[PDB]
DNA sequence: CATTAGA
DNA sequence: TCTAATG
């Protein structure tokens, strides 16, 4: 956590960087596994040596640690770090829509920067072009002050179009959170679940609705199940707009909301504890359901859950309010 | 670890 | 159909 830290950091900027600007998987998953042993290790790397005692710990990343412990440095960090081509794939993708193979593409072609992409708009998808057009509010975060403005929209028209809709922001958002970087509305109705085989119509309903009125503004990804978009809230009486922001809705069969209600909403420790008691008290969590154990090794079996309380019960753990599921 | 675009 | 990008 803080004895190994200058291993660890310099590691992952390594893998960071194998699977980047370089198409390198295999090095790449190696620093990582690497760059996680030597973080686990209870005492102070003294050498290369004494690491090189771990696992995956081979003679190349060995020799990385004794240089980097030996000066305050390592070339190929000091290197990379200057790396033009490379600096850019590492911008480039910030456009959502721009991951590193459409980094590497674009450079090789030469946008490297902002503009470089802007004159090339014909070069770019939809995606990647409201990417581009709102690349500044998409690096902003979003105050819980503005959450809980959209949020009150947004249980706004989903009641309007059908009172028997159920819908609610996951994420840090939901544990408290003083503030976000987009909204993410886990959405169900009982009239779809796991067999009911669908009713696209459930989810197209609505975006509809958002969209009808304002808050809706952009079509990043739809489909029948998860829509992917953009939003701004209304931009009052002037002199103040609000800025775009990410927004994700996605449909549940009303049968498995609860763990995917508890799931989203995290942290991403507090599943992974209350997560690992669940094998103790004899079952297993993930992401949709709550399965009993079976000796055997495994079993199956969907218990029903009508609330997040339910799981809790089953587990016979203490409800968490979700602001301290912290961890 | 799954759902969408798009080519 | 695959492959990229998101989450
Ligand atoms: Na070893
Ligand atoms: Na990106």
């Amino acid at each position: 956590e803080t004895l190994n830290g200058g291993i660890t950091d310099m590691l992952t900027e390594l893998a960071n960087f194998e699977k980047n600007v370089s198409q390198a998987i295999h090095k790449y998953n190696a620093y990582r596994k690497a760059a996680s042993v030597i973080a686990k290790y209870p005492h102070k790397i003294k050498s290369g040596a004494e690491a090189k005692k771990l696992p995956g710990v081979g003679t190349k990343i060995a020799e990385k640690i004794d240089e980097f412990l030996a000066t305050g440095k390592l070339r190929k960090l000091e290197k990379i770090r200057q790396d033009d081509t490379s600096s850019s794939i590492n911008f480039l993708t910030r456009v959502s829509g721009i991951g590193p193979s459409a980094a590497r593409k674009f450079v090789d072609e030469g946008i490297k920067t902002l503009e470089d992409l802007r004159k090339n708009e014909d070069k770019l998808n939809h995606h990647q072009r409201i990417g581009l057009k709102y690349f500044g509010d998409f690096e902003k975060r979003i105050p819980r002050e503005e959450m809980l403005q959209m949020q009150d929209i947004v249980l706004n028209e989903v009641k309007k179009v059908d009172s028997e809709y159920i819908a609610t922001v996951c994420g840090s958002f939901r544990r408290g959170a003083e503030s976000s970087g987009d909204m993410d509305v886990l959405l169900t109705h009982p009239s779809f679940t796991s067999e009911s085989t669908k009713q696209p119509k459930l989810l197209h309903q609505v975006v509809e609705q958002l969209q009808k009125v304002h808050f809706i503004t952009d079509t990043l990804s739809k489909g029948e199940t998860k829509f992917m978009g953009v939003c701004q809230l209304p931009s009052k009486n002037d002199e103040k707009e609000y800025p775009h922001r990410r927004i994700d809705i996605r449909l549940i069969p009303k049968d498995q909301y609860y763990c995917g209600v508890l799931y989203f909403t995290g942290s991403d420790i507090f599943n992974k504890n209350m997560r690992a008691h669940a094998l103790e008290k004899g079952f297993t969590i993930n992401e949709y359901t709550i399965r009993p154990l079976g000796v055997t090794g495994v079993a199956g079996e969907p218990l029903p859950v009508d609330s997040e309380k339910d799981i809790f019960d089953y587990i016979q753990w203490k409800y968490r309010e979700p602001k301290d599921r912290s961890e």
